[PDB]
Protein backbone atom coordinates (compact mmCIF):
# COMPACT_ATOMS: atom_id res chain seq x y z
CA UNK A 1 0.00 0.00 0.00
CA UNK A 2 1.36 3.64 -0.39
CA UNK A 3 1.04 6.35 2.03
CA UNK A 4 0.00 9.79 1.02
CA UNK A 5 0.14 13.06 3.70
CA UNK A 6 -1.80 16.39 2.87
CA UNK A 7 -1.60 19.79 4.92
CA UNK A 8 -2.60 23.22 3.89
CA UNK A 9 -2.26 26.82 6.12
CA UNK A 10 -3.95 30.40 5.82
CA UNK A 11 -1.75 33.09 6.83
CA UNK A 12 -1.44 35.60 8.40
CA UNK A 13 -5.19 36.13 8.97
CA UNK A 14 -8.31 33.60 8.74
CA UNK A 15 -10.06 34.50 6.72
CA UNK A 16 -8.59 36.68 4.18
CA UNK A 17 -4.93 35.33 3.95
CA UNK A 18 -3.23 33.44 1.64
CA UNK A 19 -4.35 29.87 1.77
CA UNK A 20 -1.29 27.28 0.85
CA UNK A 21 -1.05 23.72 0.65
CA UNK A 22 1.14 20.86 0.19
CA UNK A 23 1.29 16.90 0.12
CA UNK A 24 3.68 13.96 -0.27
CA UNK A 25 3.67 10.46 -1.73
CA UNK A 26 5.93 8.06 -0.54
CA UNK A 27 6.30 5.05 -3.34
CA UNK A 28 9.00 2.12 -2.99
CA UNK A 29 11.75 4.25 -3.08
CA UNK A 30 11.12 7.53 -4.43
CA UNK A 31 9.43 10.38 -3.20
CA UNK A 32 6.63 12.95 -4.91
CA UNK A 33 6.38 16.15 -3.78
CA UNK A 34 3.56 18.70 -4.33
CA UNK A 35 1.90 22.43 -3.46
CA UNK A 36 -0.07 25.22 -4.46
CA UNK A 37 -2.08 28.02 -3.89
CA UNK A 38 -5.77 27.21 -3.23
CA UNK A 39 -7.60 30.91 -3.52
CA UNK A 40 -7.10 34.19 -4.08
CA UNK A 41 -4.51 35.66 -1.85
CA UNK A 42 -6.29 37.60 1.21
CA UNK A 43 -9.40 36.98 -0.44
CA UNK A 44 -12.52 36.73 1.96
CA UNK A 45 -12.53 32.95 0.72
CA UNK A 46 -9.20 32.22 1.64
CA UNK A 47 -9.57 30.08 5.06
CA UNK A 48 -7.32 27.32 6.40
CA UNK A 49 -10.02 24.61 5.52
CA UNK A 50 -10.14 25.99 1.56
CA UNK A 51 -6.47 25.16 1.95
CA UNK A 52 -6.44 21.69 3.82
CA UNK A 53 -9.59 20.20 1.57
CA UNK A 54 -6.94 22.02 -1.78
CA UNK A 55 -4.32 20.02 -0.42
CA UNK A 56 -6.38 16.78 0.21
CA UNK A 57 -7.86 16.89 -3.60
CA UNK A 58 -4.19 17.68 -5.10
CA UNK A 59 -3.24 14.83 -3.57
CA UNK A 60 -5.61 12.73 -4.43
CA UNK A 61 -5.80 13.77 -7.89
CA UNK A 62 -2.49 12.99 -8.30
CA UNK A 63 -2.61 9.44 -6.60
CA UNK A 64 -5.69 9.10 -9.33
CA UNK A 65 -3.56 10.03 -12.46
CA UNK A 66 -0.25 8.08 -11.11
CA UNK A 67 -2.42 4.76 -10.79
CA UNK A 68 -2.65 4.27 -7.18
CA UNK A 69 -5.14 2.26 -5.59
CA UNK A 70 -6.50 1.32 -1.88
CA UNK A 71 -4.05 4.20 -0.63
CA UNK A 72 -3.52 5.58 3.10
CA UNK A 73 -3.98 9.31 3.32
CA UNK A 74 -2.81 11.33 6.38
CA UNK A 75 -3.45 14.47 7.53
CA UNK A 76 -3.58 16.21 11.08
CA UNK A 77 -6.78 18.78 10.02
CA UNK A 78 -9.19 16.51 12.00
CA UNK A 79 -12.35 18.60 10.53
CA UNK A 80 -11.48 17.47 6.82
CA UNK A 81 -10.80 14.24 7.94
CA UNK A 82 -14.44 13.77 10.20
CA UNK A 83 -16.17 15.65 7.02
CA UNK A 84 -14.77 13.40 4.95
CA UNK A 85 -15.36 10.23 6.99
CA UNK A 86 -18.99 11.20 7.49
CA UNK A 87 -18.54 11.73 11.22
CA UNK A 88 -19.52 15.73 10.41
CA UNK A 89 -21.78 17.18 8.28
CA UNK A 90 -20.42 19.90 5.52
CA UNK A 91 -23.02 23.25 5.42
CA UNK A 92 -20.27 25.86 4.35
CA UNK A 93 -21.04 27.16 0.95
CA UNK A 94 -17.48 27.41 -0.38
CA UNK A 95 -16.70 24.06 1.63
CA UNK A 96 -19.12 21.96 -0.49
CA UNK A 97 -17.88 21.99 -3.87
CA UNK A 98 -14.38 20.87 -2.71
CA UNK A 99 -15.91 18.23 -0.05
CA UNK A 100 -18.05 16.51 -3.37
CA UNK A 101 -14.92 16.54 -5.13
CA UNK A 102 -12.67 15.48 -2.57
CA UNK A 103 -15.42 12.19 -1.73
CA UNK A 104 -15.52 11.68 -5.05
CA UNK A 105 -12.05 10.91 -5.45
CA UNK A 106 -11.74 9.05 -2.00
CA UNK A 107 -14.25 6.80 -3.94
CA UNK A 108 -12.41 6.01 -7.61
CA UNK A 109 -9.10 5.42 -5.50
CA UNK A 110 -10.58 3.57 -2.21
CA UNK A 111 -8.45 5.66 -0.23
CA UNK A 112 -8.53 5.38 3.64
CA UNK A 113 -8.34 8.85 5.65
CA UNK A 114 -6.18 8.75 9.25
CA UNK A 115 -5.84 11.62 11.33
CA UNK A 116 -2.00 12.29 12.80
CA UNK A 117 -1.00 14.87 15.18
CA UNK A 118 0.70 17.78 13.95
CA UNK A 119 3.82 16.88 14.92
CA UNK A 120 3.57 14.09 12.22
CA UNK A 121 2.96 15.90 9.05
CA UNK A 122 5.81 18.20 9.27
CA UNK A 123 6.74 17.41 5.62
CA UNK A 124 3.54 18.74 4.00
CA UNK A 125 3.47 21.32 6.55
CA UNK A 126 6.67 22.31 4.43
CA UNK A 127 5.65 22.10 1.53
CA UNK A 128 2.74 24.69 2.27
CA UNK A 129 4.84 27.31 3.48
CA UNK A 130 6.45 26.77 0.38
CA UNK A 131 4.07 27.76 -1.75
CA UNK A 132 3.19 30.49 0.55
CA UNK A 133 7.03 31.81 0.15
CA UNK A 134 6.39 31.86 -3.55
CA UNK A 135 2.71 33.37 -3.27
CA UNK A 136 4.37 36.19 -1.05
CA UNK A 137 7.24 36.43 -3.91
CA UNK A 138 4.53 36.66 -6.99
CA UNK A 139 5.77 33.48 -8.53
CA UNK A 140 2.69 31.28 -7.58
CA UNK A 141 -0.41 33.13 -8.38
CA UNK A 142 -2.75 29.92 -10.00
CA UNK A 143 -4.83 28.45 -7.87
CA UNK A 144 -4.03 24.53 -8.71
CA UNK A 145 -1.95 21.84 -7.76
CA UNK A 146 1.82 21.28 -8.63
CA UNK A 147 3.91 18.46 -8.61
CA UNK A 148 7.46 18.90 -8.40
CA UNK A 149 9.86 16.63 -10.97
Amino acid sequence: MIIGYFDGLCEPKNPGGIATFGFVIYLDNRKIEGYGLAEKPFSINSTNNVAEYSGLICLMETMLRLGISSPIIKGDSQLVIKQMNGEYKVKAKRIIPLYEKAIELKKKLNATLIWVPREENKEADRLSRVAYELVRRGKLRDIGCIILT
